[PDB]
């Protein structure tokens, strides 16, 4: 933060002859040079405006509602990954609608869900090492195929520098408690059950492992990430009987 | 654009002894240093091959065809945003369908469309003004949902830097009046209507506001932009008979 | 002049996810790199800031009036100077007064006189030359005081680089046709010889010298420039009667 | 200074082919390339002759001479100035007339006095110090007032790197023994004096002190600086009786 | 272009003080760095100035008559080279001396031949390919020595970067229509014949190849490029009788 | 040498959009910088394109046979040269036409001898000192004038870096054993001999010694360097009967 | 020039270990760092060595004799050049051979004339003009013709920048008093004349014009250059008789 | 390394004329750029030779000699050191005497031990940790002070970046097996350790810590450094008799 706003210097008149603060004039004859390289280089931008980057979900449009589930601990060998979470279809679909509901209600607002994300995130619990974290996941299995709780790494997924992966679940696959732009209406946990098709046939499936060659000791924050778009009308909350 | 193609220069002999431009000798020479700085670099871009990014839609393959709607004036409030259409289902596929007919027939060539795109267009109605454009959107809700008018910004969408937004309607919720590679058959808009299994669902809600700290007259211009790929065969249009 | 006027790029949105031009965002990156090097620099702004400089009257404020008066042809021996005009007090009131009062009437707008300039232009009057002028005046002198036709240089003043000084004739010393912020009333020269305290001492006496070290045949356009403040009201002019 | 004034090299013509210095050509691409730069920031320049600088009145235009009048020691408190002079107006012009008279007699050549200013030249008198020296100024004040001989400082004027400042004394107050272009009369003092309106209200009372916290020993010599221009005809001078 | 032509600026007197553009101030500022600058490299460019450059003969003194003689198609095998002209000393020196004279008369000045060149000019007759021209050459052998049509590369002149060799005939081996310095006299071809010492043993044998690693098909333009002073009076040319 | 030949990253689509490699698209914005760069400065390239440079015979057009003759030691005194060779006319040209055919008989093509050049490669027999070598040539005196076998240097050549001079020896002075274009005949020293027509005029008389202030022994190594250029037809060679 | 001839600093030992001066360190290290982009470049160098440039003859090997001939002033037109001299072939061959025999003699040592020049030098007249100087020659042309006294400039020779061209005039066609290497015998102008093959034919002729717009005056110095080796023994100059 | 040595291009003669490579050239140009750099620099390296740095004693003078001792493993607290080495001053000579004594012989040469360093050589026993090494000792103390196993750590030396710790072990306390510059004699431990003054006295004590905020497990290799002089005579080794 500058503290002039680009308002620097001042004019006054003597004997109808102008004066400008030299500081000043040299800011004009600078911004003039420097529009001349803006326009030299504008046909250099236009060809990179070709192309195009896609904006950070969770630091671009809609709100975050972060509904933490469990913590966990595992200790991971090198070169392989421990499954995070083995839940059934049900039992993930009871704690993302019986977690969400509880926490957000009462919901005073037309709203849409955009997106749901699994988070992932990791933290070492040992000073002084040097290690990255790896990932792999699936979505989707037989209800009676049990998962193996340790798998060796193949081409897995980096996790990013800050130690979050958030993995997109879509509406295909993943029922929301609020399928589109809608009011709340009664609910409850059996009818929204009753109304998805495959309860047992989708569940996140995740792995986590280390680059590094001994082995180490993870803690574990899992989370359901809530993108939201609230349509709150511009009007006034009074206490009844209004006006 | 220069003059000479880098073809600068020429060359003669004078008693079997070879002369060459020396602005030509000395491009050779920057041009081996250039080279070198290449090869230097290749690394650092093998690095950045990692990621990808993609190409504008809208100035890349395809065709753009812009069906203009209508246009709109609104007065929004700071930090407000107010409802730029109101359509119900079946009304927002009348104008889909007849506005793309009418002004593409006859439909010539056999083609597909890529993407449909809701175009929102925005200019200021007063000058020596200095705000940008925001922007909130919703594609589907209860037939007998009716919109709020107006509503309180939170997290909304930037307008990019020409005070453009388009926001694609995936063909699964809103229906093409061509849905794939085809040549036209003889069609209407109440065959095409009664092929629509949710009509009545799927609308675009979109509402437009302001960063400016003040109320700003704003002009709109809504459009349907669509991207087709024709497949025109490389063979001549004749006057009947043919040969 | 650039094309885009700084809206380079767009947006878009598919999946909820936001997209936007490459070459915008990389401009807004190096933009707030510029921004960061402007605070930096701040401090030493404010230090230039201590000082001020002065507006080209020519080129600033009011309009300019350029009454030329006649022409002459001089040849400089190197290291003189010669005599421009020697007209008495009088005779220089007689053409201040006429000409501009000739070349200007009907003045129909209440007006000011800011300044009075003696312009002296210089050109050459043979090519492949390579010096420039030099320049010496007085103001006033014992009417009967007559001045030298030719003199030697001595610490002159340098003519600027396009060849022209202009000399200030201030108010106090050179009488005005116009003192004020006036309308015009009837007037003559006689009256305003007159009304002029002393006619006969002040008069223009300019010399013109060379920085060559060989005669110079030089061309002088002499003129009188005036710097006026006008004050047209907002209103229409119309044919009589009014309304 | 160069030793070739920009006439590097040569050339020489072998079985009608034309060779020239390597040195020579190279410094013809270089001035090419220098005067791309030039047109490049033309535009620049142009911002910056919206405004002017003035020129050195010392190093510019007329002559400099210096009577000097008087030395003098003080010491100074800090944030304390002692008074540098208190003569009357009668004992100023007494000096300012005698001393200038009788140094440039006999005054052989028409002329005019420019400006006259009032000189304070400062020095330290030990070793080893480092500060500034500051000063203030009046010009007029009742005859029977007698100013305080030391002051605190508020809001001086800081002396510039030299160490000298030069304090201009205008025709309107203070009287030139040669007023305007003329050439000398038999004159004395008594006339010069009677013909004074103000002799007794216009002196210079001048103050000096430093930036220092500690007493400082100032050595200081006081001047007159008067700008001078001549009008020295382009004539011999001849023992008499001439021709 | 610039549009000043280093006179930028200006300048004017204002109570007896000089001002001057800032922009014109910062340029004498910077020349003086910049001569600064030349003073400092001018030991450079001695150590330069050892050796020497030629100039272009095309672009250099002399005029250029291009008697284009004609043009021809080759198919030429990667690593060989085709011949393109097989004529005998005879037949080369009739289509020098007659296109010459035939192109030329009436020759109205004095002049002279400066050299003869034999120009090769190449052009691709596909698209999209990207290959250099390669060149060889005899200039004397046997008259009843035919040579190869087509050879392999071995060591070639590579063309230059137009696309153009030209080889210079001297005035030793090859006869010219003009000699010397001359004006023209009554001549023929079999009067020049006759005094051509060695008419059959001179002739210029080219061949041309590429460096591309498949057939490429040439297009060809053969000319004689002669160099020539003229040596015309200034004097008029009147309608007889003159005077 | 670089890896991708400048074909870095790929492209890929997804859902109708396009995606092309991160590195790559930088690639192609640093070219249109790059490009911009070289149209800036194509105006300061037309300049230097005025002058020529001339190719290194040794490394350009036509292939080298390096026919070396003798070694020889010599120990030169500071400031002196010694003789290298004193051959006559007759017996240079022995050694020339004698080692010239007997290396390379059989001659199997035709060819001409483009340039003769005499080699002499200098080489120091001491190491740890630091001296360059220079050089200084004859070529034609009485036969019976013997020249002195030291002298005392006076602007002498300096040899170049490498320590090698080649003194061009034109076919105006000395005779060549295949003068133009041919194949070879029956031949011999005798009828050689007999067809020059100054053979004891014309002989290289070259001495060679050093920059340095103490005596230096020298190795050298004297060559003739033809520059020969073939005409090898494209066609196969057969056992015969061929065919 | 520097002072320490890189031996700056010095070495010590104290109990064992090694100390030196940190500045040589410092050389030391930045050598290194100049070393490696020796190497970087090197590659660079290699493509620059493809060609060459030639050594001033003036600078270079052999000294130079200016027999200087005579001066003249001319007076030339815009456009125009006017002839410098017009002496036939005999009255150049008179001061060829007189004015270089008579300087020379006594001619003590063997020697040879390597090339021979016509040098044309060129000053203004007039101070403060700027303006280029140009050249247009001949070397042969019939006894009985007389050349143009004037021109008009077409496509002349521009003089280099030390306002000097010299011409070479070779040995085939201009005849030198000394052949080759040789003593000088008794000789005289009538045994030079008689073996001149032709010489009434060759002859400088040499004009001289300027790229003003306006007449200008030039003084000519004409001269001939000769390049000479020198092939003095190593012996002593002793009184005889010696020893 | 580069492939030239400095030795780029070369050199030939052509007509008299001398050419030269232009990458010679424009090194040779290049040179005189960077010399006139390097007598600017001069000045500022005259400062810096004000102050010196000391030789690496292991890469300068004098052989090294590593007589390792034994290897030991250690678990550190964080904040704390543990003991390297216990030994009393009798088994430390021990050690010294009986491992360098029996590693040295035969000692066939004339030598002088310059130096007795404790190398202390660290190296971690984990992979993936991140932290230094730090390093405290003691020299002497009463014979019946036992020290401390581990202490905690309080501005300890940090050890360097090879994780090497060097301590030097003075000749004044520390005895050696040769004391000065001396052939061997018959010699054994016993004579050695009586002819030790102070046996028991001097013996070092070394700990060993890190940075790290967990236990870290560390793998010890100790040595002894014995930098040597040798005093080999330049003369045969023979088998005897010699001669």
């Amino acid at each position: 933060s500058l503290r002039y706003s680009r308002h620097d210097g001042t004019s006054c008149v003597i004997d109808n002859h102008h004066l400008k603060s030299l500081g000043a004039v040299l800011n004009d004859v600078r911004r003039k040079k420097d529009r001349i390289r803006e326009a030299e280089y504008e046909p250099i931008i236009d060809i990179a405006d070709q192309y195009m980057v896609t904006e950070d979900p969770f630091r671009g449009p809609g709100k975050n509602v972060r509904i933490t589930l469990f913590k966990e601990i595992r200790r991971v060998h090198p070169d392989t990954m421990k499954l995070v979470c083995n839940w059934s279809g049900k039992e993930f679909l009871r704690e993302t609608w019986t977690r969400f509901i509880s926490e957000e209600f009462p919901i005073t607002t037309d709203q849409e869900i955009m997106d749901l994300w699994f988070e992932l995130q990791l933290r070492p619990m040992h000073p002084n090492r040097c290690y990255k974290f790896t990932m792999q996941y699936a979505l989707g299995a037989h209800p009676d195929y049990v998962a193996h709780d340790v798998i060796r790494q193949q081409d897995p997924y980096y996790v990013g520098p800050n130690n979050i992966e958030r993995i997109n679940l879509s509406k295909k696959g993943f029922a929301f408690p609020l399928t589109c732009l809608q009011s709340v209406y009664n609910d409850n946990f059996e009818r929204f059950f009753d109304d998805v098709l495959w309860p047992y046939f989708y569940r996140p499936l995740v792995y986590v492992g280390t680059t590094s060659a001994e082995i180490e000791e993870i803690m574990i924050e899992v989370s359901l990430l809530f993108k939201i778009k609230e349509f709150a009308p511009d009007v006034p909350l009074f206490t009844g009987p209004a006006y």
